[PDB]
């Protein structure tokens, strides 16, 4: 029971262009749920509250006081960022927040910050000195001025919530759309596989150099131009380096990670980043069922093992290499 032209609603939530779509005959009223659980789980996670009435804006709050009660949502989220930055190459930290803090990077007040404010908040970052009461669901900060930022695996927890959302309500073949983060459940009516957009990262978002056959997969995109701060004609973009407190700066300029969970492309994009074209490329070999498209400053495209050959380039001024 599927249609050729899906039920669609587009918002534009955490300063970013949403838009959900669904081809199931009927099943109109679940995009209205699927925004719900986007807006409710946004409103418990996000750091950038301006009102501080978020469950992350509390933790934050009663950093070196006393640990804080969290709804499931929030408790899971971060107990996956902490795993996240367990596997890292020490390049990712939910407790970042200070940094991201100081830069605050795609913001309206975003700066370069002085190295003295830098040198300030680089020893509050530390995963390790966060400690959940899994009988109590409380998350703790051990040590004052430490603050968490769940930004880097936000909109991939959310999509896969989305996408969970969607299969209680029996939804076979829709795309979730998140900015930075698609996920395509099964197919195009038509039978062929879904064509994902792989971003131009040096064009507006919705610029594409290629397409890429996915079904079922999460199709999480970075680049060096996505949120961005240009002071005196040089970028800084939002994936900054915790030990060091600037932006990580090597040939990549977009990575496109494709995985079964979203959260996964979003977790795993930072240690991606970190390493490089080839060193972040043998970083994806490692990891079973996660594949990505690398963009090289020099416009070079490099698929990794599992997608050799299967991305199609329809921009001459980039060009295929090993
Ligand atoms: N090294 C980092 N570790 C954890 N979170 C980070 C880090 N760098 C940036 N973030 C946060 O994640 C966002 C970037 O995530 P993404 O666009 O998915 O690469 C930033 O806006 C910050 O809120
Ligand atoms: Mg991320």
């Amino acid at each position: 029971k599927l249609m050729d032209q899906p039920y669609s609603k587009t918002d534009f939530l955490m300063g970013t262009v949403v838009t959900l779509k669904i081809y199931d005959k009927g099943k109109e009223d679940v995009l209205d749920k699927g925004f719900d659980r986007i807006k409710d789980l946004a409103a418990k996670i996000t750091t950038s509250d301006s009102e501080k009435t978020s469950e992350v804006d509390k933790i934050n709050e009663q950093a070196g006081k006393k640990p804080v009660k969290v709804s499931e949502d929030v408790y899971y989220l971060i107990q996956e960022g902490l795993k996240y930055s367990e596997n890292s190459g020490g390049s990712f930290d939910i407790t970042i927040g200070p940094l991201t803090s100081l830069w605050h990077i795609g913001f309206s007040d975003a700066r370069k910050p002085s190295q003295a404010e830098i040198d300030a908040v680089l020893p509050l970052i530390n995963y390790k000195d966060v400690k959940m009461n899994d009988k109590d669901q409380t998350v703790y900060l051990e040590k004052e001025g430490m603050e968490l930022d769940l930004g880097a695996i936000a909109k991939g927890f959310i999509t896969d919530e989305t996408l969970k959302v969607f299969k209680e309500n029996k939804v076979t073949t829709s795309i979730i759309d998140l900015g930075g983060n698609i996920y395509v459940q099964g197919n195009n009516p038509n039978g062929n596989k879904w064509n994902v957009g792989i971003q131009d990262p040096f064009s507006p978002r919705g610029s594409v150099i290629g397409k890429l056959p996915e079904s079922n997969m999460s199709i999480v995109t970075s680049g060096i131009y996505e949120r961005y701060l240009e002071v005196d004609g040089k970028t800084y973009h939002h994936i900054l380096d915790p030990k060091t407190g600037y932006p990580f700066d090597n040939d990549i300029a977009g990575v496109s990670i494709v995985s079964k969970k979203s959260i996964d492309g979003d977790g795993l994009s930072t240690a991606t980043f970190s390493k490089g074209i080839k060193g972040g490329m043998d970083y994806i070999e490692q990891f079973e069922g996660v594949d990505a498209i690398f963009i090289s400053k020099e416009k070079k495209v490099y698929e990794t093992s599992g997608l050799k050959g299967q991305f199609e380039l329809t921009d001459k001024d980039f060009q295929m290499d090993t």
